[PDB]
DNA sequence: GTTAGGGTTAGGGTTAGGGTTAG
DNA sequence: CTAACCCTAACCCTAACCCTAAC
């Protein structure tokens, strides 16, 4: 009936993931454990699947790798590769 | 820049009502070495989704219904 | 753990397993795993390697619709 | 120790949409 | 003004992985 939709990152999203990853790494399950739906800590990621986590994880990977910026310790286990 | 052929354009059209906007399955059949034929052989996924744009944008200024097989390609008006 | 794909070697003996122990994966391994007794052309993959592999196979007709080698009938794997 | 099955994740590939450009 | 283009961030597919429990 329409386009298939994308659904832009929010802020307080992408405030938690950071924080998500700060803890726990690249566990994407125990990320929305701690923050999706019915998360223990908040539910800013209820509305993203573990898939999109590692996939706004690795843009973010991939943004600091193309710009030659140092990467942040929580995006080192990350996957994403220049090529 | 390349402007499209009649041809081109016909197989697009034609991919669209089968797979819609597929882009990638409507170069497994018109793209290179495509299973059906070979006319969008020198047109990447974002060119076809761009041409497929193209012409919904073109329907959405002019108020002409729009085709069923342009309803899910993206494209909106300023 | 670092992932490693599989080799046409790992694959074809991994079939060869199924074809005549059908889903056995300890007796798999007991033909083809460390000090196998025909080869030790399965040694890097555990039990549960095997059957993750022999699953992923049946998934893929289970999903492409064409019919499934009878070594495949008694793999654990389903659609969903 | 064996194994079925549900759950998890890395990586390649795909695609919606805003913005730019050549004519 | 627009048909053709580029860049970005969001999205899908699946092969290879882990967890758990029944026996």
């Amino acid at each position: 009936r329409k386009p298939k939709a994308k659904r832009t990152w929010s802020k307080e999203e992408e405030e938690a993931l950071v924080e998500g990853l700060k803890e726990v790494g690249p566990s994407w399950s125990k990320i929305l454990d701690l923050y999706g739906p019915g998360g223990k800590i908040t539910e800013n990621l209820k509305n993203r699947t573990q898939v999109q986590l590692k996939d706004k994880a690795r843009n973010w990977k991939l943004q600091y790798l193309k710009s030659g910026k140092p990467l942040p310790d929580y995006l080192i286990k990350v996957t994403g590769n220049l090529e």
